[PDB]
């Protein structure tokens, strides 16, 4: 089998990517953040306290058929934003672009944090990372890919992102009309948990590509790309007046600026940012200081290749016996 589904931005900056999931009998679709850097699919539902909703789409398992309770499971998870959410868990049918699981753990919500609360785009998040770090107790539950991956023609999913605009999430397959030359594949670690590979340098710009490796994790539920704080100065020391600000949370740059071009190294191949991409536009509405979407990892304890680095390429999450993962220039 195969799944395909478009993902889409929630907003002009590209801040998530929602995908349409249809959960139950009859079809209920909530739009998820499809997260590569987690392992739960949770959701809004009829359960989650009335005051912490504002505009999403619930899943209510008491309409679907297929939806039965995992009887004493609880789940609780906490984001490296500090945003959280908590709840009980279902069993029900989940499809995502054509590709059916049945028997998927739906994490109800009782409880989200202020910043779920005030995104009304986005209805839950579909973990892709392993299934590991799942937080379903006292029985750990298996991801959406981890259950469908038998199933599947070819044991992998593909992330395509859009650059403000709309892009796909493939499941079994690897369409070879969505990206240039060749897909360079590179290995990983899952002692963590994470999708979690090593970069082989960067290049600010036009300049020379500096060889280093670079341990992180490719995440597609993290906006930007955070990095060593040495490559990070590197990059802001090319744009006339940015800085980091301790009161805004990371480098700021003027919104007048033309902002320089980000190159990675995936083996010997590379990856180029372009420099629009690293616009996350004014701090505040009207404000002449824009937000950069390259920033430090200093405070966080792992290198983050985010939505930035990750809609510059085709990417290929290899989920056979041993794991890879893929990047091509598109
Ligand atoms: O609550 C938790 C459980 N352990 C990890 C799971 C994936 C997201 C990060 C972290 N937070
Ligand atoms: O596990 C993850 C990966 N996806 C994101 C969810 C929102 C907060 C940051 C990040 N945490």
């Amino acid at each position: 089998s195969t799944g395909s589904a478009t993902t889409t931005p929630i907003d002009s900056l590209d801040d998530a990517y929602i995908t349409p999931v249809q959960i139950g009998t009859p079809a209920q679709t909530l739009n998820l953040d499809f997260d590569t850097g987690s392992s739960d699919l949770w959701v809004f539902s009829s359960e989650t306290t009335a005051s912490e909703v504002d505009g999403q789409t619930i899943y209510t398992p008491s309409k679907s058929t297929t939806a039965k309770l995992l009887s004493g499971a609880t789940w609780s998870i906490s984001y490296g934003d500090g945003s959280s959410s908590s709840g009980d868990v279902y069993t029900d049918t989940v499809s995502v672009g054509g590709l059916t699981v049945t028997g998927q753990a739906v994490e109800s919500a009782k409880k989200v944090s202020s910043s779920f609360t005030e995104d009304s785009t986005i209805d839950g998040l579909l973990g892709l990372a392993f299934s590991t770090l799942n937080t379903v107790s006292p029985t750990q539950q298996k991801t959406f890919f981890d259950n469908a991956k038998a199933s599947l023609d070819s044991p992998v999913f593909t992330a395509d992102l859009g650059y403000h605009a709309p892009g796909t999430y493939n499941f079994g397959f690897i369409d070879t009309t969505a990206y240039t030359g060749s897909i360079t594949y590179t290995a990983v670690s899952t002692k963590q948990g994470f999708w979690e590979w090593t970069s082989t340098g960067y290049a600010v710009g036009s300049g020379t590509f500096k060889s280093t490796s670079i341990d992180g994790i490719a995440d597609t539920g993290t906006t930007l790309l955070y990095l060593p704080a040495t490559v990070v100065s590197a990059y802001w020391a090319q744009v006339s007046g940015a800085k980091s600000s301790s009161s805004v949370g990371g480098y700021v740059f003027p919104c007048s600026a033309t902002l320089p071009s980000f190159t990675f190294g995936v083996g010997s191949a590379r990856i180029v940012i372009p420099g629009d991409y690293i616009d996350f536009g004014p701090i505040s509405t009207g404000s002449s200081s824009c937000f950069g979407g390259i920033q430090s990892s200093a405070g966080i304890g792992i290198n983050i290749f985010g939505d930035v680095a990750l809609k510059a390429a085709f990417v290929v999450f290899n989920g056979a016996t041993t794991p890879t993962l893929g990047f091509a220039s598109k």
